[PDB]
């Protein structure tokens, strides 16, 4: 259970802006001694998972974060293919090493120009038969002509070592480079990675996510909709090492059966099941099979969900009060109201959520899917697509209903620094030295609206 | 009743922004699954009212609205002639076809161009000796002259189908087609009307709202104010399907012996009064035969009302106190509480109310009154005019505020007040599927609800 | 008592803001119907008083709102020539007919075009030996020269009739005048003062606050420093039908001592007593002699004083505490906290005030002390002055806010004093209508009140 | 304990936003009647000490403050020598007189301009060899080139009077003056000091923090890494009047040392603890041998320590609570949620605080250790710098959040017209709630809770 202040009991539901985390006394040095590792089976080393949304989920998303500690799910109705092309892609990659974009001789420069922001790197790297043969920057593309080759304005002077270099190392041969970016090398010589100043010392720190096997841990989504068996058998087969069942009214007939359809299987992987916010529906949805209930649904009272239905629920309250439901029932809660803030995230965890679901904050960085673009302004900012009887489409449809990137740091691998740094502050102040202790220690109080006015 | 969570129980009444429904445990595949019908003896098959506002509810609103399962309440004080004429007019249409803006030859440009807006269409039928020669769009009446007329921009290539005909054909004949309007023929070829290609997915969905005799359903109010009998008398030999008496403050005497005045005459037509905010005063009315309780009085903190008198109650308080009432004396309760968004209307139906009178959101689209105008910005709004005895005028004028007439925004996707009727059902389909119930009955019995403070709106 | 509606106890004190007033059963047809008259020896027949600051009350200001039946308290430590002065004048004008800017022809027009804006007439009268030769518009100072003599551009074309002549024979006369003011005329034919259409329909709702000898009534203050039973004793010799003693807090023992000299004179003159926001100090002031007790200290949350000191209360907890206290010992309370609203008026007299004090928000209009200015934008707004050793001023200037003279901006279309107040009571009539009052002492017994969240205001 | 509204019990925490105060009878005549003094050992006469900010606390604010009966804490991890030169200098300075910016002829112009603004008084001294031969305005290097000797530019007609001159003759003398400041002369005819015509107000009204020996008082601040012990010695044996243990957090394990380290080495001086918002931390670091409790954590709903850890609780239930468990163990609490305004210092007392913190309010001031700039629409602003292990930097760092600027108040730029504004509020509150000190203010206040709506 949580602490609240004595006298502190509201006639209303709490949202994450109304009660705050009061200090206790703390035995806890640093913020590096503190344990951020989730024991709901996940197998995250951060409380951290990224959003079946397509917008934010992509090939590049899902290994970038497991190698952090965190896990990425992979958006439902999706191309079992692609699936399967995604997770031996992601399971492959390295620990410790990160993969840079690579450019053949051959490609041109607006190629070229618009590669070198798909990731963070600020580098790309010309390959030929498998070994690099030096680095591209956009200062390089700057001048140069749209269809000239890339052959031409090539930098081949840059940093080398090879893979499995002891990473403190890496950083102090990085030091007076002019590109911050290290090019790792197999035994033979062939490209294995890149490695830079700041993600060295990520590796000193974050803890990656892997399987029984070793590899990258990742996870997928599926619908209602259809053969539920059949699409969690696929998908399982596929390598996921997390399964997903998602849908807006998480507590209904659909939701229940196809939790039991894919219960039955007995794929010996966690389970997580829709969105509810209620304890009713907590334990509906444990019973029919799911290890994990994710909790939201029309969380904040200006939203699109809220002002169409007047349906939802205050986020605090609500991942408190299924958490709590779940803990009986020996099991465990996402928290999937949206976060912008890591208070948001720090809060779900106080409240007793082992894992906390992140949404379009993840679309405004270098490794969404999405292309990125600017504006008038010159401002970065990401964009991406939401792509059977013609009759019944329109039907249908006839109810149915980008972001702006962080100049600075537009990185998610910063975004993850952001979160982490002040979850971990908030286990320092209430004296806790990992999540299952915040849940215990942690005192809590109600605040007024007094409080926001200017 | 309704239930709230446990230990909810406010030191104050509450708005709709002070509160939220909770997901329950449902059965209800999907918003199709849902009956949106209205048990009021209203008549109407979604939950929806046109107010007797003078800029909202014309002909032209009233057809278009029953149409799809609504009622529009003509306002008071009209023309006992010029209601009949409405009233013939919309009980005389179609219950599957609109009515698209007729053009003869010899009418100019001009005429063409303002009567254009008139209607979601994006099309005007051009008619000879009444059959259909051929359609004009805006692109036509771009560059030619104002006083040129309409038989030389004429475009004669249109799509045409039998009245009567099945719409899911109607649908796929307009698929590939230039102009998304299909003009429908009478058997003698005559123009009955004309069908959407949406137009037409909305008979497959909306029930439209008819009388006894099978012609789309229509209402009108009465002022406290002279006879109230014999307007009411007159109204309903008119062919009104619900009478409305309506004033600012519903409770008082004048109001009370308006209603008995109106229930001595025993005109079998549901009876609506005037507007109240309180138990006392549903009770009130009912007893004095009102069938119906209207239910708003200075709903919002800031509006005239309130920052002119302090009077007022927050809505949802209100509809639920009032709408308890009313059953007990075997009654309903319908809410007058301004609606802006489509949740306005989910939580009222929440709360109790049988049906939602909906206001001035619907000045801003074609089908109302005024005339569509463009501001400096070329953004859409419709205009329209609000328009006595011996300068004694001048005595009572001093204290009324003097408001001149005023318009509404348009929203430029969708224009139509039958996108916005998708936007509110829309809602409250999702509702009841939320609480898990099959109809507004059921909303109202399973529905929970809890209340939040401000901070969220932070 | 104020009734509140079953389960609103709230646990903070509340501001109008936090309160609504519930609509009753009511058997009063129109605002016509009521009477705004107040008890507490004011002998106002509307309950406004205006304030005793120096932007708002002038000789012009305590003449129009006497008229309309208010009364207008005198700044304190004003010179007492000038009082007596201002006292005479208005105590000797007419009651139902106005009094015109007056113009010699051998004046400027910058002067005239001066003059004109310091009432809201719209016209000024051009006099010779005490006879209207004609009248002078702000059309008739547009081309011509600053400093030519206004002989030139009067126009002598205008409606009269004898004092005394009935109002609504007046407004007919009036009717297709290009010109609203109608020039009054004496027995003599000498210049008795103008009347206006609207002015006229004024006279036949408002009624004049008058004193004994049938005078209009005025007021004066006076500060708790130096002699204060002085002070009091020739003000009241003067003409005074009320006194106010104010401070910033009402609620210490300088403030005691003072009320206690004034009511040791026995003027027989209704007291006023400075401000306090407790029962205590509202016991207290009448115990010492007080009459009248004038009730706010940082009625605001966000107001200099609540920023700069933190404290204050909100003001209808404070006005139903104080006139609580005041009622059990046989006396009125005055609510001081600043209104910007009608609703502020209404509120106030439903939580028991018995007058209210209207401040800058009169400061505004035509009728106020100040030169009426335009800035950049053309926009119309009035303007005004606050004009021992030196360095004990230094030093008492110190701590003081030394805040310099402030300017209101004023609503173009209705701009003159008489106009706020058709706003004001006009509310203030309808919040009466919506409770079912007659009256303001019904008013306070029959209301009922609840309490809102701060989430309707989002 | 503090007396509410009856009937005023929320089921939340305040903060400043949520409470009132309500006016009692007073038998207090003016506002120069009531007592700011302070009885919790700092010696301030005015219940102000400014934060130990890098930003905010120099040598000319140390100053300038303990003259008007403030006092000022000195930056932690500060290098010891300058320590020492700071405290010696304020401690050796005059209780009437102020210290002008001094300027030697052969100085440049770029640096007179520049130095002008480093003061309140609109002028600067020109001495040769210890003795006033002039002074320099603003309007002296409007025209003059910027490498011009000021030796061109210097106006020797000013006002002057011997030291030790009764304010109020001072006063008088510059009645009529050109400029405003009047120059103060040594026996021997050298530069004493200035004073200008409000500044000889101030002595009238504002009583000096001063020592036993008579000097006026500074206090300085120690972080809990490193020896904690031997800062606060030399610190102590330095001149340092008070002390001040500081840290983000302030009920941990780390801390209870670091105070228990202080306390041992009984250094006679009154003892600051770091921050927290509970009665228990109170009690832990009073108990630890702290004499004074600091408190506040993200007082603020929106501000970043909030928005980042969700921590942090309102300023006003939390001095309350923090206060009276102080109290009960016979020590004292300071405030140190960020004040803004008058009304901020006022219900901070009223919740039973001692002293309130000031913290970057006062960075915007011309006293203030930042250089004085201007924006593109001319208006001033004061901006200052807050500037061992090679691998470390880049590891600490990942997880830490540059130097920040205020704006300054053209009308009044210097920090004594603050604490004007600020003591003419506190004032007010005594006189409202009919107390003659702060003592009297806590006993006799009476409070009540509002709500949101009126912010409306």
């Amino acid at each position: 259970m949580v602490r609240f202040l004595d006298g502190h009991t509201p006639a209303y539901d709490l949202t994450y802006n109304d009660v705050f985390v009061v200090p206790g006394r703390s035995d806890v040095a640093s913020r590096f001694d503190v344990d951020l590792s989730t024991v709901d089976g996940s197998g995250t080393t951060i409380p951290v998972v990224v959003a079946n949304m397509t917008a934010v989920a992509g090939r590049r998303m899902a290994e970038t974060v497991a190698r952090r500690g965190g896990i990425v799910v992979l958006p439902q109705d999706l191309p079992i293919t692609a699936v399967s092309e995604t997770v031996d892609f992601v399971k492959s990659r390295d620990l410790v090493v990160d993969t840079p974009v690579t450019l053949s001789p051959e490609d041109s420069v607006s190629d070229a120009n618009a590669l070198l922001h798909k990731r963070a790197h600020g580098a790309a790297v010309v390959v030929f038969e498998g070994r690099p043969i030096g680095l591209v920057t956009e200062a390089n593309c700057a001048g140069v002509d749209r269809f000239a080759r890339v052959r031409d304005i090539a930098l081949s002077d840059f940093v080398t070592a090879p893979v499995g270099t002891d990473p403190r190392e890496v950083f102090d041969l990085l030091e007076h480079a002019p590109i911050d970016v290290a090019v790792m090398t197999a035994p033979d010589g062939t490209l294995a990675g890149v490695l830079t100043r700041t993600g060295a010392i990520r590796a000193g720190i974050y803890t990656p996510a892997v399987d029984a096997k070793g590899r990258l841990r990742i996870a997928a989504a599926v619908g209602i909709n259809g053969d539920v068996g059949a699409k969690a058998q696929a998908l399982a087969e596929a390598g996921a090492d997390l399964l997903v069942i998602d849908t807006a009214h998480g507590h209904q007939a659909k939701m229940l059966d196809a939790i039991k359809a894919v219960a039955s299987l007995d794929l010996g992987l966690p389970l997580v099941a829709g969105n509810v916010v209620s304890a009713e529906g907590t334990r509906d949805l444990i019973e029919a099979g799911a290890s994990i209930v994710k909790v939201g649904v029309g969380p904040g009272a200006m939203c699109t969900t809220r002002m169409m239905t007047g349906v939802g629920r205050p986020q605090f309250s609500a991942v408190v009060e299924c958490a709590a439901a779940a803990r009986q029932l020996g099991g465990h809660v996402w928290a999937d109201g949206g976060v912008r803030h890591p208070r948001d995230v720090a809060l779900a965890l106080a409240a007793g959520a082992s894992n906390v679901m992140i949404g379009s904050w993840f679309a405004g960085t270098y490794e969404s899917p999405g292309d990125l673009l600017f504006d008038r302004d010159d401002r970065p900012y990401k964009e991406s697509y939401g792509m059977d009887s013609s009759f019944d489409r329109a039907r249908k449809g006839l109810f149915e209903e980008r972001m702006s990137l962080d100049p600075a740091r537009g990185g998610v691998e910063d975004l993850l620094d952001h979160i982490t740094s002040g979850v971990r502050s908030t286990c320092t102040y209430v004296g806790a030295a990992n999540l299952p202790e915040l849940h215990e220690k942690v005192v809590l109080g109600v605040q007024s609206a007094a409080g926001f006015a200017e």
